[PDB]
């Protein structure tokens, strides 16, 4: 097979029956359905070409310098910059201050608390990797589980892949011009270990693993929901499991997020065989993400320089020293809190936040009482970064 070609999907005819009526008539009277069956890929080598190579290179030199940043606040900041951009993905979505809320268990807005569901699922499936640790189909169904858990009448079935027929798009009732439809389910055991195999190997350029490992596993669909926000969770689980990266994620789905027809269409074009848009995809979004994500490494650091020209003089070891210390890594604080995590009297502690609200270091993201707090400039470091990855894409 040439560069840049795939073994493409093929397709076979099976039968299918609505289970729950309703739809149109062609909805209900269809009995019939054609599903994709994507290549077994854990044996399979891809040759690719030299422009998209040195564009692979080009994303590797920006992952390596953002990996060998040596920072509190940083990996936090990433990991959740991710999150939000996948999730957006999916259209799941809601503001700063309602996402900063959620993170500190806060559970009005459902979206938010997907949002931070996301993020754990990620932390957790990244966190089971390359401690010389292989990619384990445990731990997908463990971060379907994290992620779907509380969902509504989505999470009937959260850690579990499909048993039914699933299909992207088309009819809401049936498969009916679906524009995608997955295989059967009774074929996801032996495509998944497929999969897990394919992305535990090591002959492969890290980035190339991971983006057919990500394709592949969106061709698959095991899920009923989830597929979009685990699949792209996989891919940082395949650079950290690599060494790629170490001590911090990419946040590629900040660049997807911005160009989502792009991305979806380079699922298609896997599909069909071609690799070239897949990569050149992956790459960029890549370079993109590690780029501006070592750029907010540096204003991260610059912030407490910032912080403390706004308070003014602080005391060498007074509360307000202990607290404005401890915020890079910990932005989001209730009073209460903050008073546990600093050895200092709880009510010059309660001192030490009024000063850092009075001067602007922190602002209030609950009325509540035990008001909860959040570092305006790391708060919005988080959300300038997606601004800036999404405009560097072109
Ligand atoms: N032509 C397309 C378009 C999207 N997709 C993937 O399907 C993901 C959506 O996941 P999903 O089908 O589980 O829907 P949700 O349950 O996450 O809302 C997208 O984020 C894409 O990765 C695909 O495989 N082929």
């Amino acid at each position: 097979r040439p560069s840049d070609a795939w073994p493409r999907h093929s397709a076979e005819r099976r039968p299918w029956a609505q289970t729950q009526r309703g739809g149109t008539r062609a909805d209900r009277t269809l009995r019939s359905v054609t599903v994709s069956l994507p290549p077994y890929i854990a044996k399979v080598d891809a040759n690719i070409d030299a422009d998209i190579a040195v564009k692979l290179e080009d994303a590797m030199s920006e992952i390596s310098r953002l990996d060998s940043t040596h920072l509190a606040g940083l990996s936090t900041l990433l990991l959740r910059t991710e999150s939000v951009a996948s999730s957006k993905i999916e259209r799941v979505e809601a503001s700063v201050d309602d996402y900063a809320r959620a993170l500190h268990g806060g559970r009005g807005n459902s979206s938010a608390v997907s949002m931070v569901a996301a993020t754990t699922a990620l932390k957790e499936m990244i966190a089971s990797v390359n401690r010389d640790a292989p990619i384990q189909m445990t731990a997908i169904l463990r971060a379907h589980e994290a992620l779907m858990r509380e969902d509504p009448t989505e999470g009937q079935h959260a850690g579990q892949v499909r048993t039914v027929q699933n299909w992207i798009g088309g009819s809401d009732y049936s498969p009916r011009n679906a524009l995608y439809v997955p295989p059967p389910p009774d074929t996801v055991h032996a495509y998944m270990d497929d999969l897990i195999e394919f992305a535990n190997r090591t002959d492969i350029p890290v980035l190339i693993q991971a983006a057919i490992a990500h394709a592949q596993f969106e061709s698959i669909h095991p899920f009923t929901d989830g597929n979009g926000r685990i699949g792209r969770a996989l891919i940082n689980t395949v650079l950290r499991r690599r060494g790629a990266t170490t001590r911090l994620v990419v946040p590629l789905a900040s660049a997807l997020v911005a160009h989502r027809e792009r991305y979806f269409g380079a699922l298609n074009t896997y599909r069909a065989g071609d690799l070239r848009p897949l990569i050149v995809t992956f790459a960029n979004s890549s370079r993109t993400a590690a780029a501006e994500s070592r750029i907010t490494a540096e204003r991260l650091a610059e912030i407490p320089v910032e912080w403390r020209n706004m308070v003014g003089p602080i005391r060498r070891h007074s509360a307000t020293d202990k607290l404005l210390l401890l915020l890079p890594s910990t932005p989001i604080v209730s009073s209460d809190d903050v008073a546990s995590l600093i050895d200092a009297p709880r009510s010059s502690v309660f001192a030490a936040i009024k000063r850092l609200h009075d001067t602007g270091v922190l602002r209030p993201l609950t009325n509540r009482r035990d008001q909860v707090w959040g570092a305006s400039l790391v708060l919005d470091e988080l959300d300038d970064l997606g601004h800036r990855i999404e405009r560097a894409s072109a």
